[PDB]
């Protein structure tokens, strides 16, 4: 029965995922240039999702414009829900790249398909501007530990992203922040990671964008790279596997690389393997 | 593209509102035999709302078994995803009531109609049993409060609800619990009221059951109305109008109505309006 002049579809896809129920889902709705950002809002409330996003009409030359909501707050770039956004387009056309339009500008995606699905895309992100945090001491006594491995500084592509240091996988696994103490830290979210080389570890935490903990933070994939190769623990240009969402049951693979060096960054690319867990209508 | 040997269609409810958008998301899975419990489980993990629920064929004279999954843990019995489940079912029968098998035993629903489409139910809970929690001190502070107005005493009938009173509105709206430290409260959501007299604001809060915050408890309803009524806020036997969830911006109204005395119960009822916001496949 619909209680609107219009229904609209969505895909569900699991993002930096290759099987389903594993990857951090977002809610893709098609056909969206009807609905007021109001309504947007609620309708990703209504999932509770990490995001929804909505698919509008182009307005300067992209295939599509996206526009981006959390459950608390619209984003103006985010790396998961664009990259299942640009998965779920593939789907209905035969291109290899794909062009999507975010308040951050348009944003450039690959696709890779096998068999005749789209199983994977990069992207080339935002560059990010960076800063001491300066919170040091209030942060890590939200997150119950007693110091950062590295110094504790704050990304913005869009969204804003702290990275707090972990020596071992294991502390980052024996992490149990004070949320509510976290809720003071608005318009971020709180990386935390460990590792060595090649492969990384992170978990998430965002009262801001109204999440307890995020499974796959894809827009802090690229300042991640970047992060590490200023603090020496990679070579500025070595690609990272960053694995996000193993404590929550939601295991996340992304794939990283920033070009350049720290004062001329050329680019930032983030790519993840994608499927698709669910598709349906919804009644306004 | 399907990743299993079946695919499994799914409504989403809105349970306990007339609207979309409002009251507290539910997603009822049908044909539902073939999947284990532990990718049950996994699934409403997926959809992350407060609870999916998978429709089984009966096993004791019902007209179906359901099995309920929060998003971290299975329960016996829930009222909010038992109305939007029944609510669902009622799509495809003409029968005035349901039958739904749960771990607590056969649920009696009767359907409301108008205009050919199911838009409330009634249900008969398992009456509780109930003791007083005897952690006041722990969970207050908690709470971040220094006094429950009515003794706290925690309920049984299937999931546990303890109940905290506060003396105004706008305290229960003020409330900013630690959240780690309600997770030291396991097995048992908190439900924080007040009001007066046939209307009452209700607050809940589990980390046991995966949920900061629940739009609409349907299991502490009934609870509620005989807690009450213990407590001298009601006669026995009141119709009582519970509305919650309006601080997260999920207002779900909740009708109990608990007929007898205290130490002889004969029934506990609660209702609400239910509407359909979409529906889907998944892809297992
Ligand atoms: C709402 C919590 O989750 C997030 C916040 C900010 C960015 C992303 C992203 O994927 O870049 C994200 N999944
Ligand atoms: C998972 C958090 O939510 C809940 C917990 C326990 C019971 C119910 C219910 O509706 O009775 C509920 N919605």
């Amino acid at each position: 029965v619909p209680r609107g002049s219009h229904m609209h579809n969505y895909v569900i896809i699991d993002a930096f995922a290759s099987v389903p129920l594993e990857g951090n889902p977002v809610a893709v709705f098609f056909d969206a240039d009807d609905l007021p950002p109001a309504q947007m809002q609620r309708i990703a409330r209504e999932m509770n999702l990490s995001e929804s996003t909505f698919v509008l009409k182009p307005r300067n030359g992209g295939d599509a414009l996206i526009r981006i909501f959390t459950p608390v707050n619209e984003l103006p770039f985010a790396g998961h829900p664009l990259l299942g956004t640009a998965i779920a387009l593939g789907a209905h056309t035969d291109n290899h790249r794909l062009y999507l339009e975010t308040q951050m500008g348009t944003i450039a995606f690959e696709l890779e398909r096998q068999n005749g699905s789209v199983i994977a895309a990069s992207m080339d992100q935002p560059i990010p501007t960076w800063t001491a945090l300066g919170r040091d001491a209030e942060l890590l006594k939200a997150l119950g530990i007693s110091d950062s491995t590295f110094p504790i500084e704050i990304y913005h592509n869009g969204p804003r992203h702290v990275f707090v240091g972990l020596p071992s996988i294991d502390a980052l696994s024996a992490l149990h922040p004070d949320h509510r103490a976290l809720s003071n830290f608005h318009d971020m979210a709180i990386n935390c990671f460990a590792g060595a080389g090649r492969r990384w570890r992170s978990r998430m935490f965002s009262p801001a964008y109204g999440v307890v903990e995020d499974a796959a933070t894809g827009s802090a994939a690229g300042p991640l790279a970047i992060h590490l190769a200023r603090h020496g623990q990679i070579e500025f240009g070595q690609p990272v596997e960053i694995l996000q969402g193993v404590e929550i049951g939601r295991p996340s693979l992304m794939f990283a690389k920033a070009e350049g060096r720290a004062e001329q960054l050329t680019r930032v690319e983030v790519s993840g393997n994608g499927v698709t867990f669910g598709r349906g209508t919804i009644v306004l």
